[PDB]
């Protein structure tokens, strides 16, 4: 899949598991219309959002809803969600891998780009 | 000033300069009012946001015009933005911290008495 | 294997490629005894470094050389190493993922520990 | 003073205040020998470690006890520490900047003129 999303938890040293994800895409109007959704699995992976004939160009919003994960934890956090936004395939189609990893009040995101 | 930002660059491991900064708070029919802005300092930094009366409780965004700064130094970046959402709950100071690499970002927050 | 590297770039977005590992293992007179070595695969990922068996309790020091990495690809970097130092297996064997993203001035590392 | 450290805990959003850091400077029989300690103060600060005069060029480790700081906190660490080993080279100041968690860290160096 061209898209992939992984979530670790940095508070246990494990993935972050059942967090859920949602993906948006730019409309031509500039409003965030929505493309795929899921939750990350034992393995903190969110795996088949999209397919690469869906997955076109356009400027892309992954949002991960850390604050419920957090909660469910016992932990108010500080973050409503993490979200990341890029421009996807824009010289050509890539393949992408939105890793985050999260603590209560900091995360980090990161990509990894690759060209099939 | 109760809501400071802080900017950091981890490829020259210095301040990130002339980063333009957006503070948004969510109105009522839940979409993105401006609500402040400006450029960070020879330090890195947002000063002067907002103050204690105005920045009340309610839900924040804080967007960090990442892009424009990695193409002012010649190097691909991979996110349109920074962007951190959060819920500011009544007495405390926020410093939002962002560490910047061209394919990556760390955000946190220090909060405090 | 108990104990995987994993290594990524935050400058290309890219797995971190032929990046030298060394792993040691506190003596009992308290000494860094070698351990494993070996070279990130074009994955990021640094496999095979020892066995069940062989990866006892203990305090163990995974070290990156971060520098030569940098150098390579024409960067003068901060730091000479990254070098993450854990106690291992005290409550019994688990499983180890050492992740290490890396930048020319900043590095993070965080563990992912499983229970097999 | 051109080398300060600052520990920021990204559990509770705070400065990780009475982390006791430990500075090393490498000799000629690649041994390393202690230079400066200190306990952070308040602000996650450890000041005052070196002078201009004492900091020459040389390999620094820097180690700092996040295993006691999270012991304190009564949450299970995995790192007996945090470690940052740099070459100082010749006006510049170090910064040197940790964000800790319990399975995680990430340093950052900031050096000015
Ligand atoms: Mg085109
Ligand atoms: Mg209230
Ligand atoms: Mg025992
Ligand atoms: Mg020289």
């Amino acid at each position: 899949c061209p898209l992939m999303v992984k979530v670790l938890d940095a508070v246990r040293g494990s993935p972050a598991i059942n967090v859920a994800g949602h993906v948006f895409r730019k409309a031509a109007d500039d409003t965030w219309e929505p493309f795929a959704s899921g939750k990350t699995s034992e393995s903190g992976e969110l795996h088949g959002l999209t397919t690469e004939e869906e997955f076109v160009e356009g400027i892309y919003k992954v949002e991960i809803d850390t604050k419920s994960y957090w909660k469910a934890l016992g932990i108010s956090p500080f973050h409503e969600h993490a979200e990341v936004v890029f421009t996807a395939n824009d010289s050509g189609p890539r393949r992408y891998t939105i890793a985050a990893l999260l603590s209560p009040y900091s995360y980090s995101t990161t990509a990894v780009v690759t060209n099939p």
